């Protein structure tokens, strides 16, 4: 039987090798079996996003998120949650809010309700996602436009109050190159926020790579770590082509960075990827471990 990359990465001092999933993955294919055997943390693919959890103001949908949380607890898995404040999965009703006080309270209520429901059960909460433009300026989302840049500090202070046990993360993508301005920009702003006591515990890099981009993460992840958060993480990892070299490079970036607590892949098997044509995950369409998985196993040998 294949070795567990979660157990192997733990044996090297890390916290987890995780995977995104949800109810209908756990009831189909071989996902439940693979997650039970080989992964140590689960994230909700969709079921904790805003459009899934608060489809109208103050009215929440927790059946799907509850299923995942329960399954994780039944199978001794750590749980990540998110994203609490993210423009991409925002219902239209949030986008129409124009009053600063209203959106602030709406955003706080969304954060507090989700985090309170799972209080003490969630290791990591991704509180703010994709807040940056590619040039490193702040993305002009409804939260920035209506609340202003204080929405990020407010989001994290609210999260800390709701569940002090959780590690609070900001996440973004295209943080994979140390020379890309987005990567330095998130570092700059997180240093500034943490100097102001904002409880940003982690930076999570949503790592969607093209073939050959794994090597650059060996420099970009330490740069993210230079922001001084207690933790950084690789999130939503997938790699077009799934070359062993790309994946092992990302893993060794994690191993190289003392503050990097672990890695989360963006699904179990290729056909369930949002870019399945690029066969970018660690298991194929027959749920067989791919060369990249075996290479991670060998790279993590002690
Ligand atoms: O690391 N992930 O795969 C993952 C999936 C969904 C999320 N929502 N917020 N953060 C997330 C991370």
């Amino acid at each position: 039987a294949a070795q567990s990359i979660d157990q192997l990465i733990k044996a090297r001092g890390k916290v987890y090798f995780g995977v995104a999933t949800d109810q209908n993955r756990l009831t189909t294919g071989k996902n439940a079996a693979i997650i039970k055997a080989d992964f140590g943390m689960v994230w909700p693919e969709n079921s904790m996003q805003w459009d899934a959890t608060e489809p109208s103001q103050g009215n929440f949908n927790f059946a799907g998120a509850d299923y995942l949380v329960n399954w994780a607890q039944q199978n001794g898995k750590l749980i990540g949650g998110g994203c609490l404040v993210w423009h991409r999965h925002l219902p239209s009703w949030v986008s129409s809010i124009t009053d600063k006080n209203t959106l602030t309270n709406v955003m706080k209520n969304h954060i507090t309700t989700l985090m309170t429901r799972y209080k003490g059960k969630i290791r990591n909460w991704d509180v703010v996602g994709e807040a940056f433009n590619e040039d490193g300026s702040l993305r002009q989302t409804v939260f920035l436009n209506v609340i202003g840049e204080d929405y990020i500090p407010i989001a994290f202070q609210t999260a800390r109050a709701a569940d002090p046990n959780a590690k609070l993360y900001i996440m973004d993508y295209n943080l994979d190159s140390a020379s890309y301005p987005k990567t330095q920009a998130i570092v700059n702003r997180v240093k500034q926020w943490r100097a102001a006591g904002v409880p940003i515990d982690g930076i999570g890099s949503q790592t969607h790579l093209s073939a050959g981009q794994g090597a650059g993460v060996l420099q970009a992840l330490p740069l993210l770590a230079s922001a001084g958060t207690p933790e950084v993480s690789i999130l939503m990892l997938d790699v077009a082509g799934a070359s062993p070299t790309d994946y092992v490079n990302v893993v060794n970036a994690c191993l190289n960075v003392q503050s990097c607590v672990g890695i989360t892949v963006f699904g179990v098997a290729d056909p369930d990827s949002w870019r399945a044509s690029t066969t970018p995950l660690l298991f194929d369409g027959n749920f067989n471990p791919k060369p990249a998985y075996n290479a991670i196993v060998q790279d993590l040998q002690q």
